[PDB]
């Protein structure tokens, strides 16, 4: 009762649950919410990556809006060197997924005075000309600004608003020309090179998948990435385009659709159906739609992803102040906790890990907050509603999954151990949101990496050879999971755990649930 | 379409009621045990075979009447009838034997030396109660003998005395040292050897008499499955019954009958000391006001469901069927609502012991219970049973609740449970699944006693234990499969839940298709 | 301690059951109306006075038998007994008069043992009407062949005998359940869409007599469809426009078409006797619970009828099944419970009334209002009606302060009816100057109607206050509450129906 | 159903509710959650204050940690000049409250010689201006009684960390150490007085200046509240005391503090130094929950829109934080440096207004109302029964408002605790009640300046009609719509007992 918020867990109402939340009730060891870290100059070394893994990084995200293939290939090599440095003991080895985040249909400005790091300070109530004349693509300054959206003039009008750099610089269109726009600075500030531009009024007509995106996706297949985070998905056909480009060689790569504009929110259901998962890409979303509405979009998408059993990621500015400071703001601590309470499978760090001064501290803080928030979930109602809203099916795997989760609550189990080839069995357990960690034992390295997308899954990669006698191969993997849970302090000899197995080899036959004491 | 599954999906109890559908037929399985009192209408081997076919699960013998010789004969006939079906193990049905004690009864004497004679008592008339044994076979409209020698010490002027299922009422006007003078309040026909109640009084008869001791020891000798202990007032009464059964009868289940005010008052300590409870509504509704009996019934069923201990609803459920071939609408309602309340078993007394329509009464209880079981709001029931049940480190409990959850998810045709002691099946039953629980056991007493639990359909496996443990499990599971298919519970391609141990502790749940 | 308030506080239904306490006494007020069939056992002015004292709220007259002069005399005695208490308006209890129609019937002719397995021809040929026997059975329902099919079952004599149709002016049948057949016996056709008229020629005469006699409500027999209700309404006409029509659901078609029937009616009777001939007896409880639930959801009165205390025709105490049946009808949500032979002809009519009173009061305290009120609200539409919002506000306030009563001024009854649908624990004292409103209010659970006979005060607000004060006196006199208790009072902003909009929480003076 | 998240409102489950939240379902005009703005150089001018009011400020917060009485007196004067500049039109006039936030008890280090291991903490007043990397003086004489070996000590808003008439410590997290820096003792029972000498003078000043409420710093126990109440005295008896919970002891003794107080502030800045920052959300949600359960106002404070000190738009974490405070149940939300010192004070106020209004529409009132009632005690109190009846009626007929006549505010507070969707228009003739009412979610206070009518019934009607006019002018409702109206059976406080459903004229 006095740990894991178990007193609050037993409340008969949500209000009383809130009233019983206890800062002196410490959480379990296991942290269920996956942490996605963007890798860049601050976190790209093998040395730092080892520490990022030890601090809780589950997925390395590469943002292809920046950097050459050479650069990203080296980052990927370093991630794998760091990750495989722990491979000698499979009991302690932590799989690490690699994610390719596409540029997509972005608009960006040019170079301020010929340099990538130069800046000019735009005073408010000034005049600024936007041009498409490539003569100025590297000669941006206080007076003239080039950007790379050739067809911009057709989709904007006088009075249209144009936003630059995370929506912070604000411009109003006064006149239009053949290949320019004369604007007045509505909100000023420093203007740097190659900054993101948004046209919230307008229907931007760029390709769902550009030539650059084709190149990058090919690279992703060549580099054996686990997942693609696809930028600016507006409709199911965009998802299908990425899927078709990845083609047969990339058929097992998971597609996470990033929702970052009004159309994506409107067509969310068809996007979700077509996708392997979703990212709430709050950065651009909060520029494209009023910032005060983002929380509605966030909770709608997390809700709908939870109902569908598909992974959802909360992204962007979660611990933003930690780019410059060792500790986060109170709003940031709140945001991370509330993303977990909403139901997000994963949470993400961008500049905080890619470029900031405290990457390890940012990972460590997400880890601490997620674990406290996981204990604070009102499982009583959540599990009731998930059961009630679930399609009724004669599928034996689904019945075993729900039985296992019910059982896990009844005996407050230290874990649910699941043997899985493709991950699907463990995903089915995760969809019902147990408190207990799900130890997913697999021999498939890609399954192990991809499983990090799901709340609660702790993937472990068995490297023991296959035993002649299948039943004894099954027991070998179960015992492996016992060794892992024990070594990582999830449970100890005599605790009770749940174990899911199947009746024959191959995927699709999980049907056996056992409640067993830890050896 | 069937099994009231539309009502089952309602998000409120009110909408669940609104969706109950007379054109939604129930499953073949009937979960609520039917206990039948055996008497001259139902004692022959020939008639017992039909009682079994009609749905009887437990034969009740009332030791308020009959010699040991006679009851040994009844028990032999029940076993002969039951074992006549043993030659096909798939269709054999276990039948339990229950001994119902006389206990601290008060009875009148014989009207004019006759067992059948009656006299009319008129409202306002005088009637003298005597303890002088010279009148024990000479009762009439003037003088009534009864067998409670200490009656004068526990009543006073103004006390009310009830005779014959509380239908005749008297008021004490004068107390003598060995007699009472009373006025008839509610008159009627007074017959021989009728039951007497003193609702105001603290009756001082032994919880367990010399005769009860003899009858209980006879029960042990005769290998009865359970004892229905009459007039239990407190835990120490239960302890006295348990003591008499002793080590030899330690596995005999003791069902305490609650039929007086003190029993209701002390219910919790009685329940703790017992293996289950009977709501003995006949005497209860004389000892307390009749309008309060439904409160006591619902309280006791609720408390038994909370504790996971069997509870029996008894007495007058189909009373009119003693004389008529069909029940009244109140009787149909009563049987249905007993099941909705949560009763593990329902019972028939005169309807099967002495009436004109014993088979029809068993058949009617069968038909009503099956309809009522479909009409249960499992959504709320299961939620409350889980909430109110303790979460503990017991693996069998967790496997049980998991099995019930899984059965709801895939709407399984059964939960098959391999069990030696019955415990695993009892643990599943306490969570009230919709699916029938086919309990496969090699232990005959387990199979018989399992009828006390809602939803358990016990099947007795007679095959020898196979060499390989996996093969012996498969043998028993396939036996349950063959029974379920023969009884129409399910068919090839349906999904069932199977509970077994993992190695040679029930801790393994499999979701398997019916072959 | 009292009124099962420990059980009331339980967070689950299961724990609510566990706390039900036979030593927790109920309040004085009994909310469920008791309808008593009047006949030879109960027809005298002197017995009717005791019937009223014992708890009768509605006197039911069964027009299946008896002449108009006979029933006129019964009605006269009811009114004589009822008005013997009129001198004290504080203690006067209104008593309603209900006319229960004979309705459409199928009968056999004049005649023998029907054996299982034997064949019996049913003839519509009038030649055999006084010549019925083991081989040819005449019936008076000319269209029988149109509504039955090969395989259809036909019941005869209250379901005693069962026949199955084998060939279809005639029908060749096989006897499924046999027995002694007599003359002029009742016939039922399970599952058939019977096309007999909504009202018989006799019914039309009886309904018109009901209007003459100023009855409060009609219990319309054998209602199968909304159009049947519309025909009864037509017969009662403009003169009978305020008489309530309670549709009796008695067969499969009535259950199947329940929603349209309910919409067109003022209320419903679950007519369990004939329903359990027409459908399997073991299914009647499902039909009862469905109809009670649906009436509760619509806020329309529902009556549970037939055999509730049957054994009390001959014995002074009921069976245990009978006690349970009455308590469960109340727990299900029945607005009224009914007695037929028990009061019409039995040896213990006053005891039968008293027992229904005692059980109903116990069962009312045992209701799980926490869940019941929560559900009624969720299922209660948002509307712009002020009376509806005032009514739900009043019931919520009544729970919050465990009020002694909800007092409602009403002309038509409607404002009180709107409170009743939310099922407060507190009694609803409905104060009216309309005598018919006062009588008809007995149809609704929780309403205790009181008839104010005081003159209209010259300032309308003072006239409102006078009626509220009358209700305070009624509550104190009847021991519903005492000086200092808190009560809820409902009134409106101007005179006339339809303006109830004011809820006050007030001390009993 | 297309407005006010009404589709999501009708969901039978909370998951389905979330799934139906719709960025294209516009909110109503009303915004229920009070906005408390800290005043400072960025927002202290009469002209800027007028714009702060128009942008949505309900409470002006004065932080007495700095500034002279003369300075703060001028700020209050400017607040009142700005507020009364709208008083000509009483239908559109918005009351604005004045809050005094105390400096409170503090532990401070001494004067350096900045110094950049071992470290002695000394209470020797000889070392009080000779602070350096070897010796650190503190002004808390009793520190040695409240700390033990292993106890942590934080210096300068938590920047520097140490593990322990003297203390010997090992620097855990190093940094530049200046002079006169704040010290925190995580887990320690600091026995500093409830009220400092400065606080006593400041609280007297608050009474003289007619402030509406005091935010009392560093409240650890009920007795601290009682001391503040005692200092305010009979002259200050109607000033609301909001206890700031800033440390572990305050969280542990929360129930007794709440009982003694008029309301609570979750002072998250200092709280996240005193306890691990990852646990602050637990303390926030617990305190909001218990305040909602007690029907007492709770304020969410500190860094809600922190990035807006420097930028015109907040971060996505900041938008989320504000929304989630409102969904948690907070009656008010606060701005500190965002409005006191920042570059975008008006934008910060406007953003809290926008987010709060969206969040109020997204509340799952179906379960919220069901639960508030279940936890609602059955009592004999008529006004409580009237309040819950009014809220139930407002849900049943989707009323445009609940109008409440109130002298002290209490009748309107009683409605607010049940969290109606409809705005609560609290009509009062008491100017202080009108200001204080902003502490309660849902209350839109209106100050009636019509002359008292001789016939009390007419005077009651006049005030109800005033509310009707406010609601029509503000777009809450229109002629023919139905609203709920609460009144009492006689003049004076304590007699609210009448709920009417009334058409808007």
């Amino acid at each position: 009762i006095q740990t894991q918020q178990l007193h609050a867990a037993m409340a008969d109402t949500f209000l009383e649950h809130m009233c019983r939340l206890d800062i002196d009730s410490p959480p379990i060891t296991a942290r269920n919410t996956g942490i996605i870290c963007t890798i860049g100059p601050a976190s790209r070394s093998v040395e730092t990556l080892k520490e990022m893994i030890k601090s809780g990084m589950n997925v390395a995200r590469l943002n292809f809006s920046h950097g050459t293939h050479e650069y990203h290939a080296e980052t990927i090599k370093n991630v794998r060197t760091a990750t495989e440095s722990f491979a000698s003991d499979p009991i302690l080895y932590r799989p690490v997924a690699v994610a390719l985040d596409t540029k997509g249909p972005e608009i960006r400005t040019g170079l301020i005075k010929g340099s990538g790091t130069a800046e000019v300070e735009l005073k408010k109530g000034a005049t600024l000309k936007i041009t498409l004349d490539n003569a100025y693509m590297e000669k941006c300054d206080e007076n003239i600004l080039w950007l790379d959206y050739k067809n911009i003039c057709k989709v904007v009008e006088v009075g249209s608003k144009i936003y630059v750099d995370d929506g912070l610089i604000s411009l109003q269109v006064k006149q239009k020309g053949a290949d320019f726009l004369v604007t007045e600075v509505e909100n000023g500030g420093s203007l740097g090179s190659k900054k993101g531009v948004n046209l919230p009024g307008a229907a931007v007509d760029l390709p769902a998948v550009s030539e650059k995106d084709i190149q990058d996706l090919k690279f992703g297949v060549e580099q054996d990435v686990d997942m693609v985070f696809a930028s600016f998905i507006r409709k199911a056909s965009d998802v299908h385009e990425v899927r078709k480009v990845l083609g047969e060689k990339g058929k097992n790569i998971k597609i996470i659709s990033k929702i970052e504009n009004h159309e994506g929110v409107r067509r969310f259901d068809e996007i979700l159906e077509a996708s392997d998962g979703i990212m709430v890409a709050r950065g651009d979303l909060g520029i494209e739609i009023p910032a005060e509405k983002v929380f509605l979009a966030q909770k709608m998408m997390i809700g709908r992803c939870n109902r569908a059993g598909k992974p959802v990621i909360c992204a962007t500015q979660m611990l933003e102040s930690m780019i410059k400071k060792p500790r986060p703001t109170r709003a940031e601590g709140s945001d991370v906790a509330n993303a977990v309470l909403d139901g997000a499978d994963c949470i993400m760090l961008s500049g905080e890990t890619a470029k900031g001064d405290y990457p390890l501290e940012a990972v460590r803080m997400q880890h601490l907050i997620a674990r406290e928030a996981e204990a604070a979930i009102y499982h009583l109602q959540l599990f009731e509603e998930l059961r009630r809203l679930a399609p009724i099916t004669s599928d034996p795997t689904e019945a075993t999954a729900v039985g296992a989760v019910e059982a896990s609550f009844k005996c407050c189990s230290g874990a649910i151990i699941v043997l899985t080839k493709s991950g699907r069995s463990a995903h089915q357990v995760a969809r019902y949101r147990p408190r207990a960690p799900i130890i997913a034992v697999t021999r498939n390295p890609q399954t192990a990496r991809q499983a990090h997308l799901y709340r609660g899954i702790f993937p472990v990669l068995c490297k023991d050879p296959v035993q002649e006698a299948w039943a004894e191969d099954v027991d070998l993997r179960v015992n492996f999971a016992m060794n892992v849970g024990k070594a990582r302090g999830f449970f100890k000899k005599g605790d009770v755990v749940i174990v899911l197995t199947g009746w024959r080899p191959g995927s699709g036959f999980t049907n056996t649930m056992r409640v067993v004491p830890v050896p």
